[PDB]
């Protein structure tokens, strides 16, 4: 289930973090505008960039912590507040996060592994709700 899925992802994090981030950017190519130097590149070109894998890894490091600190897929209010207050996240709305979770859930469903997809959907939605309460537009 959800808790196990956290260990699963953490066990092979760089691969999972990149595969899922790439699924997100490929599902929604216009999200690349929030980042630097992503446009004009294929998955492999992205994966060989200096900072791409390292970035996706940090994102998923924190996501897994947030999911881990959650109860019944409900994230802590303080974890949401951190995501809202991050300088790197200042121009974002909750829509950006729900897109990431849509891509994440779809990735899980398409893969071999036995992810509790519905739980990640629920967590994604609960996180979006908490980001709103924390003041994100
Ligand atoms: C649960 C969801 C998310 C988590 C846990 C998360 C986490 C992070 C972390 C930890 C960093 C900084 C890494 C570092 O200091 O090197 C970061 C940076 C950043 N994030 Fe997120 N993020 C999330 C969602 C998103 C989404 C959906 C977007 C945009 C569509 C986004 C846009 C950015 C941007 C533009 C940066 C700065 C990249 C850079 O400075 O090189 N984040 N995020």
């Amino acid at each position: 289930g959800f808790k196990q899925d956290i260990a699963t992802i953490r066990g092979d994090l760089r691969t999972y973090a990149q595969d899922i981030f790439l699924a997100f950017l490929n599902k929604y190519p216009d999200e690349r505008r929030y980042f630097k130097n992503y446009v004009g590149k294929s998955d492999q070109e992205l994966k060989s960039m200096a900072k791409f894998g390292d970035h996706s890894e940090k994102v998923f490091n924190l996501m897994m912590e947030v999911a881990d600190r959650a109860t019944d897929c409900v994230p802590l209010a303080s974890d949401a507040n951190t995501l809202v207050q991050m300088k790197q996240h200042s121009s974002l709305t909750t829509g950006n996060f729900e897109k990431l979770f849509v891509a994440l859930v779809e990735y899980m469903r398409a893969s071999g592994q036995s992810f509790d997809s519905q739980s990640w959907d629920r967590f994604g939605k609960n996180l979006v709700s908490a980001l709103s309460s924390a003041g994100m537009k």
